[PDB]
């Protein structure tokens, strides 16, 4: 699993 | 599976 | 699944 | 499934 | 399913 | 541009 | 562009 | 661009 | 550019 | 670029 991201 | 996503 | 999205 | 999306 | 959609 | 939503 | 969410 | 997100 | 989450 | 996220 992805939990998070880009700013 | 994948939670957050890109600002 | 997917949970999110783009700004 | 998804949930969310595109600004 | 899906959930949401687009600005 | 291409908006799709996909079940 | 291309937006798309998929199940 | 691409956006996309999938499940 | 590409942007992509996937599960 | 390319932002990617993967479970």
């Amino acid at each position: 699993g992805f939990n998070g991201g880009f700013g």
